[PDB]
């Protein structure tokens, strides 16, 4: 007989257009809304079709122009100012009010309130400090050094003078980032020490207009670390890929359950492009990346919860840690593992939050893929590097995305191709990660066919739209 899961809806992790229906499947679910502003259209018709309950943040709503979904909504850019422990009561209250036997979330910002949540109601979670650990890269850098991985000088930045001694200590190149948020925000690459200190009061300036809520809660706002380097000849065969991984896992009940290695095609900066599932990595790579995620998800203490965690490939076949999360990758990662394996990890999540290691958990990644999927992104600068948008070029008008015939390699196809609907208008100022302009899916029996059809894509697409410029 069925049971009762709170999910704490909102951004990130599993798409809401398989996460929902995959849950509700055979549970019954709650669904708590901290950030009503942050569901979209899609996603809050998903949300009341396969939920027994739904409850908001009634202290959002003051007038009908409150009850307004948007269509589109990549980070949410509005307040929620409600100290940690007072969510994490609302969570508590949520889950007494319908009796729930799990939480669960595919939002990265509320992860550790609903950590403690789970921990005072007896139920499965991440556990408090791990949690907090999977979420403060100070915290996590640290678990990482102490675990049995590939270990970097980090240091704690939250002044100037933090940042000069970090500079100091560590040299360049470095790393240095917000210790608190996600999609790459604010994550900066110093690699000349005469424009350094110009670039910390840039992106600390920057961090200040960034929309997040009071309740995540951090010791240090950035973390200054050594820099990670790739060498893509020491893994990869083939050209296509990039220097780095995620790896999708399982934790139950303390222990790490591989299911999947995406490979990537190489990032705009540190803005991410398409993800491949699975990875094309032979049999000893592999191996050489789960147990990397297994020492680092264990060092980090993590006790239930999906797991998303980012590697470097370095030299000598050296797994690098970037981060890990507890909670599901972005994007369309999730359902093309059940796409290509047939396996539904949300479904899998929940059972292991209800029922521990009674899961049908996976021993080892999943293998013998009949194809591989891609999940690809362009972006605006796409559109700079071939020539059609000029470098100082404002607010995009976009009609329409038209990919040219003859650039597929092999038996690669083009599953589904979406763009931004006609008419939208881009802010070029925007941080590229939040102005994805199109969304499309390969299908092939060859990864690197897929992968070459994934870089002529992006150099050859046509875009039709008209821009700014200033006389
Ligand atoms: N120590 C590091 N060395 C090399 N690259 C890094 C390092 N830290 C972050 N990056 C790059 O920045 C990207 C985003 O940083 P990350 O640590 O994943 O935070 P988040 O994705 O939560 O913003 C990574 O995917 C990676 O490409
Ligand atoms: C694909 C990326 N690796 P991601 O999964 C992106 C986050 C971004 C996100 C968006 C809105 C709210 C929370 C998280 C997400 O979609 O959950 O994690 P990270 O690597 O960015 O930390
Ligand atoms: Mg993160
Ligand atoms: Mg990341």
């Amino acid at each position: 007989e069925r049971k009762t899961v709170l999910v704490i809806a909102d951004l990130g992790g599993c798409p809401p257009h398989m996460f929902y229906k995959s849950a509700a499947e055979k549970y019954n679910l709650v669904s708590f809304i901290p950030r009503p502003f942050a569901i979209t259209a899609s996603h809050a018709a998903l949300i009341e079709k396969y939920s027994v309950a739904v409850i908001k943040d009634k202290d959002y709503f003051k007038s009908l122009a409150d009850f307004e979904h948007p269509d589109s909504i990549y980070w949410a850019h509005e307040d929620h100012n409600k100290p940690e422990e007072e969510v994490v009561e609302q969570i508590v209250k949520v889950a007494e009010m319908f009796g729930a036997d799990a939480i669960t979330t595919n939002n990265e910002l509320f992860i550790a309130p609903m950590a403690k949540a789970c921990e005072r109601l007896g139920l499965r979670g991440a556990g408090v400090q791990a949690a907090e650990n999977a979420r403060d890269k100070n915290k996590m850098r640290d678990a990482f050094n102490k675990a049995g991985v590939k270990s970097i000088k980090n240091k704690r930045v939250t002044t100037l003078e933090d940042f000069r001694a970090a500079l100091e200590e560590i040299g360049t190149p470095l790393i240095l980032k917000p210790t608190y948020l996600a999609s790459s925000i604010g994550v900066t690459l110093i690699t000349d020490t005469e424009t350094a200190e110009d670039e910390f009061n840039r992106v600390n300036d920057y961090l200040k207009s960034i929309n997040v809520p009071k309740a995540v809660t951090f010791e240090a706002p950035f973390i200054a670390e050594e820099f990670l380097q790739g060498e893509y000849g020491d893994w990869y065969q083939t050209e296509g890929y990039s220097d780095y991984i995620s790896i999708e896992g399982i934790m139950a009940d303390g222990e790490y359950f591989p299911i999947a290695i995406h490979d990537k095609t190489p990032q705009i900066g540190f803005t991410e492009t398409s993800h491949i599932t699975p990875s094309i990595l032979d049999e000893e790579a592999k191996k050489k990346i789960v147990e990397a995620a297994k020492k680092a998800n264990e060092g980090l203490g993590l006790q239930n919860c999906a797991t998303h965690t980012e590697i470097k490939l370095m030299k000598n076949r050296e797994p690098g840690l970037i981060e890990s999360a507890a909670r599901f990758a972005g994007w369309n990662m999730i359902p093309n593992i059940k796409k290509v394996f047939g396996l539904d990890m949300a479904q899998l999540l929940l059972d292991v939050l209800c029922f521990g290691k009674d899961a049908d958990l996976p021993d080892g990644l999943l293998d013998q893929e009949p194809y591989y999927v891609a999940d690809c992104h362009l972006y605006p600068q796409h559109f700079k590097q071939n020539g059609q948008i000029p470098e100082t070029a404002e607010d995009l008008v976009i009609e329409a995305i038209d990919i040219p015939d003859g650039l597929l390699k092999g038996d690669t196809e083009i599953v589904s191709f979406s763009a931004a609907a006609p008419g939208t208008s881009v802010d070029l100022t925007l941080f590229e990660a939040f102005n994805s302009i199109a969304a499309f899916e390969l299908k092939g029996s060859n990864s690197q066919d897929v992968a070459e059809s994934i870089r002529q894509i992006q150099q050859h697409a046509k875009l039709t739209a008209k821009y700014v410029l200033p006389v």
